């Protein structure tokens, strides 16, 4: 409690109590549905901060189960992703994420710099359907389905998907309102075990919300559905890019 | 978009639908609970970062309604505030928070550095009494009470702390962990405008939990009730001690 | 502790946390739907003690909305007021209330000789009515309605009654069962500032009981109906006739 | 209702259906759980009202169901308890009682000078446990235990513990505030007759509130926990102090 | 069925429907939370038997789930465990301990002398946090909490302790009420394997009852908590100390 | 809590908080719905064990309310019973018993020897009829049913069946799984004072369950039913043979 005991011992807010833990932050058996659609190409324009370009005009959708995450406890996501390119290197930037938790919410923001907000997604077998949803309060935003495992998926395509860069803008105001922080972040999943990977047809609808925008980028064309369940772990990000 | 309009719009994440929006953070029918007691001075220290210098030992537990609020909406607060001085001024250090709505939560903690966690705090009249309530998920952690209104406060004397400075340690981890900001920041609550102020007899309890320890500034007694409502606002602080300067 | 400080802290029982607190007792946003009824003169004047003298034959039923009372909390009343003379000055004579606080309960009694007993009493708009309510246990003993807000009352004309004499019949039993305290008491409501009255269309029900006998005086027509809210100030009373002297 | 016959028949407000009936007050079946704690001395001292003298540092906490009784219906009692004594005559003094019924809340008060209060006690067996509860609004702030029916008492201690006075500090304001009625009252319990008694292992935990102090007597030691079931007759108190 | 076959089908009762079946004891990712805390010495001993030998002023307080255990299915259990020394081992004594479960209660006792009540203990994870709890009736008389997962644990440290003898006292009653066993008992489990350990901050209040006396041994202070997920099988016990 | 202590303070387990106290056990209000039926004998000879001797081919099949039961608490009983002869003395045998309270379960298996087991019996009445339930987890076993209180019963032939022998087999485990008692105890209820006895129509249906094999004793005719009300002292039983 000392000046330099302060600088040393400092990690997340409260000091001596912190909101979340510090890693490794090892994920055992989340579950992903993932509906891939194709939008508005003028959509993605418009959100997408450079030095990041634009890949194809394509978007993400994702219901993720976490049931077992290391210093953040049993929670579940959802949240729009885009492919990018980032001097050239092909991943992925995360435009909006929503979470039921909140040591993994507030250790999201302030440590990687994921753009996390609150809600309530769900990840569900309803006897022959694979059903994701998000509420936002009590208006349903996002809703997508698949059936239940038609297909084995290419677990290549899918390791492969999984080791690519993870890009993310990371902004934190200081106490006067200006940009203390704000940075281009690439942060990697690794030590990826599949347990399985399954491909089925899917649907995605979005419902618009003034402070959960997801509709802001229209599903024309659902162009796949993937479902998979693996461990992981969530490395620490790199800053890749400065603003300041 | 540009990388220029990337900093210009800059303000929380995410950048184009950020998570609270910029103030003024007006207050409007704020309601406090708030009872003091005396707990054990060493509890006190070990959890005080100099260059914050220790006061009276106690311990003002506070139980906030706030059912209107600019760009955060309706919400409640439940959290443990200590006396303190720093360069010989008195003022107040914010040692626990706890929240039901999630942009005042962040905005609290990106913003001003208010130590926020999430928590279900309750304020409600039961007939005669004025309770006080916070649970984390299911376990109870904080249960006050007070007599309803029993005498009015001296409201001169009140705004007499709504003045002082408020003291927080604002701590946010760079990507690889280590702390990128490490500051001491000081904000004031200004435009206070009192509805009616009260005391009353009162009582604590609090109850042991891994993650919201406030048990560990245990209540030895307690030592008065007070019982608010006002307008106000949360204005913008300021770094006052930077540790990494 | 010694006899004398028992003899200055002495105000209600229990001596060291008393049931209800000394005022004054303010009130905020108390709100008033009383319908006025003619009755059977004979009903009055089997109830009404000496020295007080009865006047026109009317009841006016109450429901009150106390939300925020001094010392007394948040709650709710019901009750029979009728018109009287005292020394030929005109007020009012409490025959009957019932609350679902304890404080203003006892306090009530103990205090003024308010002649209250325990009950649900309701007021709540329902749409396009006001509907006044009373179950004492599981029976219902009181329904009351009103239009809501259809003509605007004549304020200074209120306040002629909210400035009258109110009249009660004090009585305390000694340990022996026999009245140790036995006297008219007058108070005031003072202090009163109106926010809003009106007068509408009204209909009231009233149905026996043993034990709250409401219905004692009948319904015979129903004369007036007002709705209004206002700050107040209960006044400590006065004795006016001791009936023990 | 000339003056005469107001003077005559008064007895409790309202006049005319008054909130309580005049006696004898009998008591069918009720059911007591007390439970005899040390505490601090310092604390009995701060609250005991001379000419009342000290006895042994104990409280004796009470949950009582009374499910027959006269006048005042069916009806539960929590309340403290501590032995004193007057003019060296050994007996008990009461601090605190909450009741859950309003004829003998106010009868209580006004007539013997209980101080009466209101909450919610409940008495019940589950199972295998006698469970003293009392709540004030939605604060427990009493939760008294007791194994069932384990030994015998002794009726002898018993019934001369039920025949011992029992002391009251009667206060009632006058319309201006102060004291109009401020005595020390004996009142006693007989027509006693026992129909069962017995003791048991037994517990206590009280919770602070501001209206409602019975935790400022603190449990340091539970010493005794007795269970017995009696009819009684609750007599008028005589005036054995007044202070004015 | 004749004297013979009697003798050589008894098992445990009813004959013919025994309460329990015999063993192995196996047990399918039994989850434990375990709370150690510092207590007064005086009130360690006071309860422990001699010839056992005190340790360390201290209190293991777990909660454990058996979702899958052979011969007596899907329960939970709470319990107080103190430190001993015996003949120069160190070990474990079972001073309390209460299931939801009857095959596993009768057994439990009957078979090793397992001191064992019934209760109602949980064990879940509610977002961020691990909750222990137990019910007696409607009464908590222990509340555990940890956070989730924050650090692995030394597995070699885990199994060591898993691996150490664990001491009960079994008394069973002679028709006459004098014992007709009455004895030290030691058990091992064995065949460990873990599928998983970690550490993070923790939390204990208890309760008094009258009847599951935990709270007999205060928490003045909480040193560790650890939660961990395993399989085993109870062994049979031995006998090591006859007290007849 | 020295070992000299351990052997006289033992009487059952947990030493210092035990599962159940000692008596006298003493039953008041305890109400009895019995249906006694014809059964195939070759079914009571399956169970019978020697030197205990079948009598008629009837099973007394029992739902037993217990409200007031010293030691024990508030409780239900369901349970089969036959008749029996040893040393040509006619008694009774007890097959099977459920009960929905701790205490009394332990208490009986290892003071007694009774053969319980966990169960929700149940004996009320609905309007008319006198309904007697015996649920084991979500299956309903037993469901006997009486007219009400039909015509009133030879109350002093009644309290003759209550003066006869009871015969159990009390059977306790080694902690090698051998076993360590394994005899018949007799035992009686004494002190009995009837406060009704009624007979009336009655019916009975058992349905199979693995674990509560009551329907191993088939209905094949319903001879009688009897209500009746007691008080009554469940006295400590003698050992009358010992296998071992």
């Amino acid at each position: 409690m000392k000046q330099q005991e302060v600088r040393q011992r400092a990690f997340a807010m409260p000091l001596t109590s912190p909101a979340f833990p510090p890693g490794p932050y090892r994920f055992v058996n989340r579950e992903y549905m993932i509906i891939t659609y194709r939008t508005d190409p003028a959509a993605i324009e418009a959100v997408l901060p450079e030095p990041l370009q634009m890949a194809e005009p394509v978007v993400r959708y994702e219901f993720i189960r976490m049931p077992d995450s290391t210093g953040f406890g049993d929670y579940s996501e959802s949240g729009q992703v885009i492919p990018v390119t980032f001097r050239g290197e092909r991943g992925s930037y995360t435009l909006a994420m929503f979470l039921d938790d909140q040591p993994p919410l507030a250790g999201g923001r302030e440590l990687w710099g994921f753009p996390k907000k609150a809600g309530k997604p769900r990840l569900e077998v309803h006897q022959d359907t694979l059903v994701g949803s998000l509420d936002f309060g009590p208006v349903r935003i996002a809703t997508g389905t698949m059936g239940y495992k038609y297909e084995a998926l290419d677990r290549s395509a899918l390791l492969a998907s999984l080791a690519e860069p993870n890009f993310l803008l990371k902004i934190i105001p200081h106490v006067d309102g200006s940009p203390r922080i704000c940075e281009l972040v690439r942060y990697h999943t690794t030590d990826v075990a599949i347990k399985g990977a399954w491909s089925a047809p899917g649907s995605l609808e979005l419902h618009p919300h003034a402070l959960a925008p997801v509709a802001a980028l229209p599903v024309l064309e659902v162009l796949s559905a993937r479902h998979f369940v693996c461990d992981l772990t969530l490395d620490l990000g790199t800053v890749v890019f400065d603003y300041l």
